[PDB]
């Protein structure tokens, strides 16, 4: 079908996230699409520039707005997360 994303941004950078490819806890999983590449929330953040925030989820944004709080709304949090946790994203 379609590859349900929404772009995001970390500093001045441009990047695409793949929402049933983020997947708890995240961080290093390949769900953002840079450069054609697919690369980890991580990676992305340290390219744009932000890894010393220690925070990737404050890093990130999503329209303006940090991808911690669209995550706790539970509106664009990880795919499945009733379900697959590690118990490691808090
Ligand atoms: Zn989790």
């Amino acid at each position: 079908d379609m590859e349900i994303a929404y772009p995001i941004t970390c500093g001045e950078s441009k990047a695409i996230l793949l929402w049933k490819k983020f997947v708890c806890p995240g961080i290093n999983v390949k769900c953002v699409k840079f450069n054609d590449q697919l690369i980890s929330p991580k990676h992305f953040v340290h390219l744009a520039g932000k890894s010393t925030l220690k925070d990737w989820k404050r890093a990130i944004r999503l329209g303006g707005i940090m991808l911690r709080k669209m995550m706790d709304s539970g509106q664009i949090d990880f795919y499945q997360h009733d379900k697959v946790c590690s118990n490691t994203c808090r």
